[PDB]
């Protein structure tokens, strides 16, 4: 549509990978460091009266840097689209996982819980919410580490709050609670604690709050559930009451670190090395460059280059 003209410089399309009201998401590659992402592709005319939300939550975004969120790197607006490139993750979904094993230990499943938890305090300590968790919404990158994706924009009731499916207004953080309570128990018990075959009937079982609790669920993790899986949020276990919790302290015998290992600006030299040959520039003149952040083409080449690098690979951009 010559919407596609400036992104085809720096990307080769790839495989549809998802599709929705508004939004197109597909697999592609950035010609120059090779690294496969994901491009969100939005229609401007489709959003209409809510393109200025969708500008806020791309803000939004821009401010979340954290080891297991999925990682913006590109904005790219023409006359009729908007692009948004991120941070592919090859591992597929926690979904997915849960299914092919079962039902995941106790040991396992803190592993992977405390990851959810790190991800989800930091959007909490942003002023944010997620609003949507779901094992669909938890991706594996190629170290089998938890990003988390799809924060608005875009879009299951079995994992959402009472409230929030009364219509209610609702606290985001708190709703987030209750979801990765839901979270925790089928990661546990590889099946829903909540579930029926119609909307109303679901709706009245999460809203009475009773579910069973299968015989090989320890004591401990009985009550991890209780504290986070109330009907009334106000007596939902607030997010840092979770990162101390003795369940999830258990054989780590050290909090969750929600804090993002993130430099807040601190440039890598090994990257900003490559873009100065790359671009025939001296160190100071490439620095500051990348320093404006206007997550342009020279933010996306820098962001994959420092994820090239956080995962030992080489800092290099392929040019024949
Ligand atoms: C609104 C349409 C839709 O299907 N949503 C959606 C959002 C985000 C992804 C996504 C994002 C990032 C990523 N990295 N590796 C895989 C993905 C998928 C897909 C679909």
């Amino acid at each position: 549509m010559k919407d596609y003209d400036e992104l085809l410089k720096y990307y080769e399309l790839h495989e549809t990978i998802g599709t929705g009201g508004f939004a197109k998401v597909k697999l592609a590659c950035h010609i120059l460091t090779g690294e496969m992402v994901a491009i969100k592709i939005m229609d401007k005319n489709t959003l209409g009266s809510d393109l200025p939300r969708i500008k806020t939550e791309i803000e939004a975004l821009k401010n979340l840097r954290h080891q297991h969120i999925c990682q913006l790197y590109h904005v790219l607006e023409t006359a009729n689209k908007i692009f948004m490139v991120l941070e592919y993750c090859p591992g597929g979904e926690l979904f997915d996982y849960i299914i092919s094993q079962d039902r995941l230990s106790e040991e396992e499943t803190r592993v992977v819980f405390r990851q959810i938890v790190s991800a989800v305090a930091y959007v909490h300590s942003q002023g944010y919410a997620h609003r949507d968790l779901k094992p669909e919404n938890l991706l594996f990158d190629e170290y089998h580490k938890l990003k988390l994706i799809d924060f608005g924009l875009c879009a299951s009731l079995a994992y959402a709050a009472p409230e929030l499916i009364q219509g209610k207004s609702y606290l985001g953080s708190e709703a987030d609670v209750w979801s990765m309570g839901i979270l925790l128990y089928v990661l546990m018990c590889g099946f829903l604690p909540f579930d029926d075959d119609n909307v109303m009937a679901l709706y009245k079982k999460i809203m009475r709050g009773k579910y069973d609790v299968p015989k090989w669920l320890s004591p401990s993790s009985i009550l991890l559930l209780q504290q986070m899986l109330q009907v009334d949020p106000k007596k939902r276990i607030s997010m840092k009451n979770l990162l101390n919790h003795p369940w999830i302290m258990q054989d780590y015998n050290y909090p969750v670190e929600w804090q993002s290992k993130n430099p807040f600006i601190h440039l890598d030299d090994d990257c900003v090395t490559e873009l100065s040959v790359h671009h025939r520039n001296n160190r100071q003149t490439m620095e500051d460059l990348i320093s404006l952040w206007q997550y342009d083409h020279l933010t996306a080449t820098y962001l994959l280059l420092l994820a090239k690098k956080a995962r030992g690979k080489p800092v290099r951009l392929r040019l024949s």
